[PDB]
């Protein structure tokens, strides 16, 4: 209903978000593998800032990031540790109309009361 | 009509659902039955019992998804010995939050019909 | 306009059918293949009844079925020999309700005057 | 506006009909001219001749598509010594039943043109 | 607005046309070819009329066209020499009814000031 | 709200851009950052500026985006050294007539951020 970004010390409005996980099954339908994925994509405004941009290209260090869900009280809340944007991309479109979609890759990834931590 | 995920000792209201199964065709059937992964969309709450059980747990579970009309049971579809094999979580200002998971389970049984794999 | 599957000692209501034939080409475009296909797809209301199902899971002997397309009068009728369901679908969606599609492979379809028969 | 089969002896509605042909290119024209398939979409009554004319027998055949505006002939495809390679008839209560069917064919004319196959 | 083909000693009317050229880039980013394509893609009415089918199917001369395209005055005009018809379609649907799509791959092609000529 | 293009001594208006930059990841982050590949959309008129800047030279550029909201200058993209590697032009009687061409370049800088490729 609405979502709130916490990241490199701004807040940003998030418009969508979605994280995925997957396990691989054999032939038989056995699950045959580890857990995997676990990367959180990003769909926020753009406004004068580029603080995302320079998270991205200006330096090389892991971060951490917060979103909280809310209804109309915190519904609950996704945050990830160790992560590092993977992909960027900031549209205008004069017909939303300027915008900015971003991955994290994130070593560990935390919402309620499930955590999802990588082999690294 | 109405579609009621028993989980984890707790109920889901099913936006959506649906499961297949298929066999191999030559140039004549030509394989056994496979596949059988069921594939459930649900309203997000202040839960994550769902994702919970994906990530926190290593042992097979059972669910249960009851179909209604108008009011009795329509018919049900359960699992047995099943695991959460893909989860994803989306969040869009414009179905607002929900989640869409597959179960991958060794049977799964509808009415009279039960499907069970080589294991 | 109305068509009924006969299949299993029960009727069904079709909401959609296909069935498809194909034969090879050369690069002169000559016909370079004998007919292949034959496939009939099926889409119909689910009920409580599991019949098409228990028909693919439960049993392994070949079977036969009849769709009869009416006009408000019998206009014509596919009919099946010798087949096997190969894929299964059922699906609900709270939003076409309850259905389940659904293909048979089968040795022999006939259609008004047509005859099209497998090599097996 | 309005476009008539003639096909085995019979008339048929055109729904829609595509034909087309191609020339490769290198990095320049760099072969002759293929295709020439004819792609035909009729609606289904009680017969099955289209079918019957695929799977019944082995002859190649002629077809004729007339088009026309308004009342006359504006002109007017025609196929020489052809095959149905491709059939596929479906019914959808929701164009209610039609016959989609592909010919290849040796020689295909319309107005001054004529395209023929190497065979 | 409005776009009015010159070939074969007859004009059309042209519904849409597009036209696009391209280099390659390597990883690092850089160009890393000469500049290719500029094939024309052309979509006009179909009439009684069957020249450009004739242009593909019945000569082997390569042959020039003029596209001017107006406002309401010329605007701009792209033009091609030294070219083949390489693929052509007529479509008829009983729901723009009748029509031609054709593309042309020329040696040279030209539109205001600018230039592209392959390697012939 | 607004975007406009200087490039070759000329402005247009944006009707849409989109720029992206991504690295690889493993089974982790397993590369250096690639891409920054400008891709715009801009309207037609009897310039031809664009294409001869494709075309007709062979020289490096550098280009300037203003985005602009209500009225200052929100922020403002810039490349330098780059090559306009991806042109099309499209007229439609339904935007009527319009270009989109991609640039790549050695720098893209926007706000306080700077992408600088391997050359």
């Amino acid at each position: 209903f609405r979502a709130t970004l916490s990241f490199a010390g701004k807040e940003f409005d998030v418009l969508d978000c979605t994280y995925s996980l997957k396990r691989d099954v054999d032939s038989k339908g056995r699950p045959s593998s580890n857990i995997y994925g676990g990367q959180i994509r990003l769909h926020v405004e753009s406004t004068d800032d580029t603080s995302i941009l320079e998270n991205m290209t200006n330096q090389f260090k892991p971060h951490s990031g917060s979103i909280v869900f809310k209804k109309g009280a915190k519904m609950k809340e996704l945050t990830w540790e160790n992560g590092y944007i993977t992909e960027f991309t900031e549209n205008i479109d004069i017909v939303q109309p300027m915008t900015i979609t971003f991955v994290v890759s994130a070593q560990v990834i935390k919402i309620g009361g499930a955590q999802f931590e990588q082999n690294w």
